[PDB]
């Protein structure tokens, strides 16, 4: 079924910023009937005003999560004011994990010590928060890896040179079971201000009631400067 319950109404005690959760997508279909109402129910509990932009790559070249999150910075609403880059098969469990607006510094939610997997000082991945302004301080991500390499760690190294800091999680004592997880030297140039694509179509989504919005993204490659765009 699909009843709008109370608690996703938001009224003047939510606060003013506004998230956007931007979902890279491919063959998910599972995932994301359980994370779009997972999301919806956890970030309302919280009062964290959002939108849920699932990213989903429709041209025929290799998955390129980076260069859709570019994207989905770039489509989203002028009225969300920060971005989660977000897994969709990583949902989190712990209501005490900070989806709030990242104001200090970009917020990495999924810290290694947190996932259920991944537990390197400088993994970036998962589930990483940036206020717009940080995320356009950094030039977004680069565009250029099409799936191959670490385009996160990357991520990371814009973040230092931008002159930022990371912050995680303090005080979370749940900890593989925080996250309910569900189953390469490129040019350095380039990055949101050179994306190129335009945007299929966008469809309106409810998952039992709950909305999201799904861009169907037909990604550009310069396959003179990226070849291995091609390369599926
Ligand atoms: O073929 C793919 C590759 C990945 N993704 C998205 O990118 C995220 C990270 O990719 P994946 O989980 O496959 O790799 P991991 O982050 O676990 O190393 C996923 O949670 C999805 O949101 C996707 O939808 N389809
Ligand atoms: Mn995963």
């Amino acid at each position: 079924g699909s009843d709008i319950p109370e608690h996703w109404e938001e009224d003047a005690s939510w606060g003013p910023h506004r998230l956007a959760v931007l979902v890279p997508f491919r063959e998910r279909f599972e995932e994301l009937l359980v994370f779009v109402p997972h999301m919806r129910r956890f970030l309302s509990r919280k009062k964290i005003r959002h939108h849920i932009y699932v990213l989903n790559q429709v041209d025929h070249f290799r998955f390129n999560r980076a260069a859709l999150i570019n994207v989905g910075f770039l489509e989203s609403s002028n009225s969300t004011d920060y971005i989660a880059m977000h897994d969709v098969d990583l949902l989190p469990l712990n209501e005490e994990l900070d989806y709030g607006f990242p104001e200090a510094g970009p917020f990495h939610v999924a810290s290694p010590e947190l996932h259920p997997l991944y537990h390197y000082k400088t993994y970036v991945g998962g589930i990483l928060l940036l206020s717009k302004q940080h995320y356009r301080l950094c030039n977004g991500m680069s565009n250029r890896f099409w799936g191959w390499g670490r385009e996160d760690d990357e991520f990371y190294r814009r973040i230092k040179g931008a002159g930022l800091q990371l912050f995680r999680p303090s005080g979370i004592t749940t900890g593989y079971k925080t996250f309910r997880h569900l189953h390469f030297k490129v040019d350095r140039e380039g990055g949101l201000n050179t994306v190129k694509y335009h945007v299929a179509s966008r469809t309106a989504l409810s998952v039992g009631g709950a909305p999201c919005t799904v861009l169907n993204i037909m990604l550009d490659c310069d396959k003179t400067a990226t070849p291995w765009c091609t390369f599926s």
